[PDB]
């Protein structure tokens, strides 16, 4: 019935496009149509037998259940257009109002599927851990890929969609700071400086633009932002002088990289992966009934997706850290939207022996 | 015959020792004898394991059947002590004999098995490239812990062997530091200045020392500011003023971190893992009849040994680089001796898999 639905179309490979090829595209309701009909039940297919493999005490939560009926639902929808005809022009129509409804039917997936992950820690393993953090990092950028999907063709057919061709990216990291900094003198009654620099090497003294998604840039920015700003209000808290928060931008030939230094105190190199695994960074949400300012860091996994958005598109995001002084954060940004590629996971043999696999070749410490 | 006896102490893994072990135990010579008298054995058999894996094209050249021809007398000569008494005091003496004369032995290891590679590459493949530098890793930690062995031994017998308990990190860096610092200027007729700076957050404006081997942190550093330099010295060469290579020790409660930073523009994420792959840097030595300065980058592996000798102690160093900008090395190192344990490769079905086998769970781009 369903699990035939999800097995036909899991069969199949998830598509990427290139950053260009979105923006080819926007800048024809009826192709996107002819492509998403088909690419949609696949992306959500390929991770709907990932869902199933999760630990059962994960599974059965009511939070991983709910977001597991919007998929079955979604799908279903989607299902329904397979044999309809590109030429008969209320299908299309209701191709994009079906693309609307499942957009904001899953707008609180990626909270809720974080609060599955606190119902599971809550109520009850450090093998089966292993299968949660390669589900979620899965999982969750699927998610940024089909958000991707359904916003470009919601915006267009309901700046190029979300892409912006000419992002300006000090501009993006300036609003980052601007409302990071908000929510530290919010906790902190105090904040660091920014201090900014940039350097356009491709052609020096001349503004740094790319061809990208301007709210993933933020979310990356923003989140690394609350990260300084915690560790260098933590750590000085006693000296009541707060060093600035230094930020270098570059524009390569092939990277535009921005870098982020604190001086928060740092964290020893056996400690610093623990901020991108989701189920050490697994944190109960505040309550809605207090006052009382919300912390820099806890509940969302902003960190671990921050990273996500990176590595969607082929960048990365990168934590290096000196114990006793401070941290830099490196994303990592392709300069060319021809080398900007979607990274999406793929369910077959390799996927599920990751579930179901696991002495080293090196000697135990 | 020798198959034989390779086959029986390959079966045996490894037994690593922690840095405090090395220290405790030279601060009793029979002693030395029973661990070595097995370990050495052991060692040696299972690396010699994996040099009967590689490449034929690669077994087969004259270097590396050398390095293998020393490995086969070493394991023969030290197999010759298995039913000896440790009471009998020649015994001890003639093992303490053969231990300084396999050191000697095998003292051009590295270089002649980087000259093997050359051979390798100079008269023959993507495929079995990937066990090359899977090997390799191995072989030269496993010489970097034979070595280890060796040095302490014939050091107690023939400072604690080479351990220095009290190692005194920013002098070994300053000497790292002139003697790259030498070769730069002999090659670019001037080099960057030396900006050092510390932090012994553990205990404030308190000497940073640590238990650690001086030659293998020399080794690391020297490596690091020969890359530095050749960076800065080629991204500059138009304006002829040089940025300093800034140098950052600090001291922490668990990490000896020293992050060195140039501004020689860097290398985009995509290649800057080249610096560690074997195939990639494998470049012909320079000739002997020259007076012409030998280039900073070039035969020997200087880089990936660099992060060998890191990480055989528990440590580590990456390299971050801002393309267009600079790049910064760091070096980590476990501050108490504790927990430098040996890092050691072991031969058995794991390893075996690696050099024969090879869909990904991730699309491809
Ligand atoms: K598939
Ligand atoms: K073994």
């Amino acid at each position: 019935g369903v699990p035939g639905q999800v097995d036909f179309y899991a069969r199949f490979s998830p598509s990427p496009l290139s950053m260009k090829q979105f923006l080819d595209f926007g800048s024809c309701e009826k192709t996107s149509f002819m492509f998403l009909r088909q690419e949609l039940p696949v992306r959500l297919a390929n991770i709907m037998k990932e869902i199933s493999l999760l630990p059962d005490n994960l599974l059965r939560t009511p939070s991983v259940q709910l977001v597991q009926s919007w998929y079955i639902q979604s799908l279903q929808e989607l299902l329904d257009f397979k044999d309809k005809s590109a030429e008969d022009a209320k299908a299309i129509y209701d191709f994009t109002d079906t693309v609307i409804r499942i957009r904001n039917r899953h707008n609180d997936v990626i909270p809720t599927m974080a609060q599955g992950v606190i119902e599971y820690k809550e109520s009850f393993d450090p093998v089966t851990s292993q299968n949660v953090q390669y589900f979620l990092d899965r999982f969750y950028m699927s998610r940024i890929s089909i958000r991707m999907l359904l916003n470009q063709h919601s915006l267009l057919f309901g700046h190029i969609g979300s892409i912006n061709p000419n992002c300006n990216v000090l501009e993006v990291i300036k609003d980052g700071y601007e409302n990071a900094r908000r929510l530290c003198d919010l906790y902190y009654i105090n904040s660091p400086e920014l201090e900014l620099e940039e350097l356009n090497a491709k052609s020096p003294g001349q503004p740094i633009q790319v061809v990208y998604v301007p709210s993933h840039l933020y979310h990356m920015v923003f989140e690394l932002f609350k990260n300084a700003m915690r560790a260098t209000m933590e750590h000085h808290a006693n000296r009541g002088v707060y060093p600035p928060i230094q930020v270098h931008v570059t524009l390569g030939n092939e990277d535009l990289t921005v870098k982020m230094s604190d001086r928060g105190g740092g964290v020893p190199l056996r400690k610093i992966d623990r901020l991108f695994n989701y189920m050490y960074s697994t944190a109960p949400r505040p309550r809605v009934e207090t006052s009382r300012a919300v912390p820099l860091a806890g509940f969302g996994y902003g960190l671990p997706i921050s990273r996500l958005y990176a590595q969607y598109f082929q960048g990365d995001l990168k934590l290096y850290s000196l114990e006793g002084y401070g941290t830099d954060a490196v994303i990592y940004i392709k300069a060319l939207s021809t080398d900007s590629i979607e990274r999406l996971p793929v369910y077959n043999k390799a996927a599920w022996k990751h579930y179901n696999t696991n002495a080293d070749d090196w000697c135990v410490p």
